[PDB]
């Protein structure tokens, strides 16, 4: 069966992912506001063997949909796809679907298996989507912490 755990994330500035409306997650700093905002993730374990990286899915808990990367006008995206719920998760999910988590200095990167050297990534500035960057280490942020939740 496929292996899988509930979390949370965070940017490596503090900023708290939550869902804006159907189409996106946004980041944003929810401290001294309600953290019940933030999207829980379902975190699943999917097949790549892969040295320094593990493949993932990652899934909004509760909720049918999955984080996926898409090729849109020569550039790489990232979107929330809807899924039937009784075919997900699967150990096989398809490459849209699947980021290789790497852990760099106590920080996690998730980078599109579908697209390599495209991460999921956070703006500096507050309230600004979720998205697929391509650059690392500059000013847009591809570091986050992970929250566990449960397993
Ligand atoms: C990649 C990866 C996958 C799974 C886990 C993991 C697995 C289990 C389990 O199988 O039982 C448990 N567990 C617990 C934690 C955990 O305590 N964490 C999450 C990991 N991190 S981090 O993402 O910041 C990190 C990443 C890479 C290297 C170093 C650190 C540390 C934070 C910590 C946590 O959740 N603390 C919360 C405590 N807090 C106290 C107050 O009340 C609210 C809760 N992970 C797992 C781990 C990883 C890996 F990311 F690699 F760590």
């Amino acid at each position: 069966p496929v292996r899988s755990l509930n979390c949370t994330l965070r940017d490596s500035q503090q900023k708290s992912l939550v869902m804006s409306g159907p189409y996106e997650l946004k980041a944003l700093h929810l401290q001294g506001q309600d953290m019940e905002q933030q999207v829980v993730f379902s975190m699943s374990f999917v097949q790549g063997e892969s040295n320094d990286k593990i493949p993932v899915a990652l899934g909004l808990k509760e909720k049918n949909l999955y984080l996926s990367c898409v090729l849109k006008d020569d550039k790489p995206t990232l979107q929330l796809e809807s899924v039937d719920p009784k075919n997900y998760p699967k150990k096989k999910m398809e490459k849209r679907f699947v980021f290789n988590k790497i852990e760099i200095n106590n920080k996690l990167e998730f980078e599109s298996a579908q697209f390599p050297n495209w991460y999921i990534s956070t703006s500096q500035a507050e309230n600004m989507p979720v998205f697929l960057g391509g650059t690392k280490g500059g000013q847009d942020i591809t570091d986050f912490t992970m929250q566990f939740v449960s397993s």
